[PDB]
């Protein structure tokens, strides 16, 4: 089931991990590019969503804010998780929001290109990434309104 | 996670459902066109795969063997779930096969324009359908290679 609390677009929010309580962060300098962040407010952890129409409805690009790059999730190469230029360009560039079965408030940021879901935690490396897989708590995420 | 035995392009297969063990059909007469039957084998019982690529990776248009119609599953108009003309021309023609999370040997045939799955069960009309909502058993498939 899609998420049904999608952001119109233009809304700003950050992307919160429900369980670590981290947010994701996309910046342009100092790799990794995007990650996940503890810590105060900073610009790099906000984003807004372009929305997918024609054979991209229920999909969206996640942009940044200040620096207008969109996520990318795949598994062809490193960095898995990263960002760039172009609104959209690349398939990999597109997610689905999908409800949690159990918690209505969050859900998977799922990627139909790479079919993985990105996740955030404390103790296994990589601590932030994306994964093919079973359900587990640590891939859900809400969308703080800003 | 994507099922990881979907049948190859150019592949004949019929569409069991786990549970009841009904097939699904799609012909050009006799309303309705699509449904599920309790029977004998008839061609217009079996499929091949479109693959879809680009926008349309990991999704896939369910071709009809005898009558070339493809799928649709939809929640605009009714017949909610048909068969149309093309090689997917329409994006409700698109379906993606995601493993259960519990028995890996099914699947749900998923529509990612209108969201939902196909079901199959002997209760409550409608019988054979599609569905946004929770996880059933019901909504598990086979390919049944022939």
């Amino acid at each position: 089931v899609n998420f049904p609390n999608i952001p119109a677009e233009g809304v700003q929010f950050r992307l919160r991990a429900r369980d670590t309580g981290y947010v994701i962060y996309s910046r342009t300098e100092n790799p990794p590019l995007v990650w996940q962040y503890n810590g105060p407010p900073y610009d790099d952890q906000l984003f807004t969503l372009i929305y997918g129409t024609g054979p991209r409805k229920n999909l969206y690009a996640i942009k940044s804010v200040p620096n207008g790059r969109v996520l990318f999730s795949r598994t062809s190469a490193s960095p898995y998780v990263g960002n760039i230029a172009g609104d959209g360009t690349y398939n990999d560039n597109w997610f689905q929001f999908i409800q949690d079965d159990n918690d209505p408030n969050s859900f998977r940021i799922y990627n139909l290109a790479s079919d993985t879901v990105l996740y955030s935690r404390t103790t296994a490396d990589p601590k932030f990434g994306n994964f093919t897989g079973a359900k587990y708590d640590d891939q859900l995420w809400h969308f703080e309104l800003v």
